[PDB]
RNA sequence: GGAAAUUAGGUGCGCUUGGCGUUUUAGUCCCUGAAAAGGGACUAAAAUAAAGAGUUUGCGGGACUCUGCGGGGUUACAAUCCCCUAAAACCGC
DNA sequence: CTGTTTCTGCCAAGCGCACCTAATTTCC
DNA sequence: AGAAACAG
């Protein structure tokens, strides 16, 4: 009994096999199908941003309301038409703020531009290799930037209305089209404002100091990083305690003892010079006067002119070791340095370093100190491991004399426990890693609910994901004895020359199978296929009912008039979700994540009804299926009352049963889209293999080809078998029990 | 294969911002037309996922903060269930 | 009730964390 | 990738 389970794990696919007494069992294939959290992440950064310059600019209407007599409600918008001080002809913010310079304005005048200048407040150019095209303008705007007094008068003498080459067009002054040859760097905008306070004072505006201190910190306020300490790792041995701050004294310590002591014993190996704690005294003496050990001296200060393992003039550069000790207890030494490489914000700095006896010239001086990266090991592994390489002892010689092991988990389990609770987790980060991870998962502990205990797993696939898989499959799953290695990867190069070997190099390289067939070379020929085509391929159900809820392009509404049927057909479409109008702007929809299938009590007809994700957004279940329409017009869609029954819900790759009339035989199809211009569905076979195609099938699948075995504009009214399946994640297929329709909740 | 370190180049996740683009309301400048009807360039302002939540402190506020297109767990299936997934300051009494 | 085409938001500067890869050192 | 208008 000699039990394997073999994985192809791939990037959107794994492949499975069972073995036994060399015997192959089942086999199946799991298709689970740029990155997943970056277009989540942009528009979370886009609203922040946004969000944030609203409330920047409501607070600089506030002091402009209050410092000038101002109506605050007068810079707001009402009945989504333009603010009441910005009516009527209107001089160009451009043109005031030349005006600034010259003459008084009025405070209408200089609210505006005060208002103008904080909206685009220009680059923030803090750093100043490769220069992207934002830093190549504002250095060539720079440049000109010299013969002008400010940003105001240059943009309104140069750009603003002034006539391009040979044209009678206006040329641009914001930027436009992809270009970014217009960008300022915000310290030149917020000199302007500085500058048109004090020219407006010289002319007799009269506001209170307070007024210009307050209006110059809103409108260039800039948060620091938000807290990431959370994201640090943790010590290889405390998995309990944070990772050590490189720029800490102790691990300073820790990584020049760590050169050093293996220096002398690299030499010990080379050349057989056995060196002294006095010899390595003298390396760490030099260290930490500077923080600095240049090859030149330790050569010098142990024999000859030689090259051991080299690069560069430095041995040890620690470059902000004299910059940290220029700016000044052993415990809150190391704890100063943790605070400066934490806490980005200087002022939040401040307070955290004046709970510490220093003064406030060290204060000042430990505040301005730029500190990142971390060791692998804790402060608490350091305070141990230090004192003993102190004396000239090797890293593995202290933890050894400590007992210092890696933490490595213990408790082994029947069933392989989720990726997230193992000490492997904060490792990764990428959803596309963790995704595979967890089918790998769902489908082994599957295999062993059915099977039992295993004697092997085998494992091929970025390689390293398959040794983060087999470490983590040996970590924490419990095999069966084979005594009185269980987990193991294969070659590629060697599985490449197998699959070349026996024929199945070219086998079914355009379907689903072949991700099998590998499973079954990962795990050791005509009785092989024979098990390969038993395979159903396993594919979930996409019930995730989040998303964008519309599409981002914002449309007039005469663009639906000719589809629609003009003002009528647009109000129609919105009534019936075809198009939304969000903060008064036409939108398509979104992903259709549901359709809910339903069904004449009486002439049986099925009838669908499309749910969007901005359907769950508003929470509320639309109850109106699809009717098809004349050329020009929009139908009346069909309400789902006493007289339908509800079916099932699909979603994208739910399992279904289908038969039209011209079918003799009914057919399990992957669900793939409702189209509800048509009122049909795009159905797909599992495997999506050509070479099979069964008379039936290629009925349902007429235009099926050597790529794809897809079935697109299937009418859903007449069809006369119409089933839901449930597909499990080894390819079972069973009946679905009938569940009452989902309701949305609130 | 495993533990530690160094240098360099990448990937992902996260955060802080900038500039567009579009829709809307107007304006500046120019253009065809008898009028109708318009057209183009440019400038400003508002909006830029629907919509919600919250302590610090007893209550309230936004001139506060956060959630809102990701992942994981659960299982005839994977979801709207569960977890990753909050916490301060300031103003007023 | 089928068959086919159309249309979809985007780039830039910088700072953090977790990793990967390629060399190099001490070790098991 | 996937909605849905256009087309037959």
């Amino acid at each position: 009994m000699a039990r394997i389970l073999a994985f192809d794990i791939g990037i959107s696919s794994i492949g499975w096999a069972f073995s036994e007494n060399d015997e192959l069992k089942d086999c199946g294939v799991r298709i689970f199908t740029e990155s997943l959290a970056l277009p989540r992440r942009l528009a979370r950064s886009a609203r922040k941003r946004l969000a944030r310059r609203k409330a920047r600019l409501n607070h600089l209407k506030h002091l402009i309301a209050n410092e000038f007599k101002l109506n605050y409600e007068d810079y707001q918008s009402f009945d989504e038409s333009l603010a009441k001080a910005y009516k009527g002809s209107l001089i160009s913010p451009y043109e005031l703020r030349f005006r600034a310079l010259n003459e008084l304005l009025s405070k209408q005048d200089f609210a505006r531009v005060i208002l103008h200048i904080a909206k685009r407040r220009g680059y923030d150019d803090i750093k100043n290799k490769e220069k992207g095209a934002i830093l190549k303008a504002i250095k060539q705007n720079e440049e000109k930037l010299a013969n002008y007094q400010s940003v105001g008068e240059y943009l309104y003498k140069e750009y603003f209305q002034k006539f391009k080459e040979n044209s009678k067009e206006f040329t641009n002054v914001r930027n436009k089209k992809e270009s970014y040859e217009r960008c300022i760097a915000q310290s030149f905008l917020k000199d302007e404002l500085k500058l048109i306070f004090k020219k407006q004072r010289e002319f007799g505006f009269s506001f209170s100091k307070k007024f210009e201190e307050e209006v110059l910190s809103v409108a260039f306020y800039k948060r620091a990083l938000k807290d990431f300490s959370h994201l640090v790792g943790n010590c290889s041995f405390f998995t309990d305690e944070k990772r050590a701050p490189k720029n800490s004294p102790l691990a300073f310590m820790f990584v020049a003892l760590t050169r050093i002591i293996n220096l002398l014993n690299n030499l010990k190996n080379t050349e057989g010079i056995l060196y002294t704690k006095d010899d390595l005294n003298a390396l760490l003496n030099e260290v930490l006067k500077n923080g600095t050990l240049t090859y030149k001296q330790t050569k010098k200060l142990l024999g000859l002119s030689d090259d051991y393992e080299f690069k560069g003039e430095k041995g040890t550069y620690f470059i902000e070791f004299k910059k940290y000790k220029e700016f000044i207890s052993q415990d809150d030494l190391n704890e100063i340095a943790k605070d400066i490489t934490l806490i980005k914000d200087e002022i939040k700095l401040k307070k955290a370093l004046a709970k510490y006896d220093l003064n406030q010239n060290q204060i000042d001086s430990l505040s301005k100190l730029e500190f990142k990266d971390h060791l692998n090991i804790s402060f608490k592994a350091l305070k141990l491991v230090t004192p003993l390489m102190l004396e000239g002892k090797k890293y593995d010689e202290a933890c050894n004399e400590l007992n210092l092991k890696v933490a490595i988990n213990e408790d082994k389990k029947d069933f392989l426990p989720a990726f997230n609770e193992t000490y492997y987790k904060d490792e990764v980060t990428n959803p596309v890693v963790l995704r595979a991870i967890k089918e790998y998962r769902k489908v082994l502990n599957a295999l062993l609910k059915k099977y039992g205990k295993v004697h092997k797993i085998n494992i091929e696939l970025g390689g390293y994901i398959a040794r983060l898989v087999l470490n983590y499959t040996k970590d924490y799953l419990d095999f069966l004895p084979l005594s009185d290695v269980h987990v193991e990867a294969k070659s590629g190069m060697l599985t490449s020359a197998l699959r070349h070997t026996w024929g199945f190099s070219a086998k079914d390289r355009n379907n689903h199978l072949h991700h099998a067939i590998d499973a079954v070379i990962i795990a050791y020929r005509q009785k092989v296929l024979d098990k390969i085509d038993e395979i159903f391929v396993s594919k979930p159900e996409r019930k995730k009912p989040s998303g964008a809820l519309h599409e981002e392009t914002f449309r007039k509404e005469e663009e639906f008039y000719q589809s629609y049927g003009g003002k009528e057909g647009v109000l129609k479409a919105l009534e019936l979700g075809k198009i939304r109008k969000v903060n008064g702007k036409i939108v398509k929809n979104g992903d259709m994540f549901r359709v809910d299938i339903f069904k004449h009590k009486k002439t049986n007809k099925f009838y669908a009804v499309p749910i969007y994700t901005m359907d769950f957004a508003l929470k509320v279940l639309p109850n109106k299926a699809v009717a098809r329409s004349k050329k020009g017009e929009i139908k009346d869609w069909i309400l789902m009352d006493e007289n339908y029954e509800f079916c099932f819900s699909l979603y994208k790759d739910s399992l279904i049963l289908i038969q039209t009339k011209d079918m003799q035989e009914p057919e399990f199809v992957y669900y793939n889209a409702f189209t509800s211009s048509t009122v049909s569905l795009i159905v797909s076979k599992h495997d999506n293999k050509f070479e099979t195609l069964s008379k039936n099938q290629k009925i349902l699948f007429k235009n099926a080809n050597e790529k794809e075995v897809i079935a697109k504009s299937i009418g859903i009214q007449n069809l006369k078998v119409f089933e839901k399946y449930i597909v499990s994640a080894l390819g079972e297929v069973t009946k679905a029990e009938f569940r009452q329709r989902e309701d949305f909740k609130k």
